[PDB]
């Protein structure tokens, strides 16, 4: 989610 | 989430 | 979260 | 969280 | 949190 690789 | 790699 | 790598 | 690596 | 590495 957001700018993350995942989560 | 936010600017993090994840979480 | 925020500026952190994670959490 | 905040400016930290994590937490 | 704040300016810390963590916590």
């Amino acid at each position: 989610s957001a700018f993350s690789a995942f989560a």
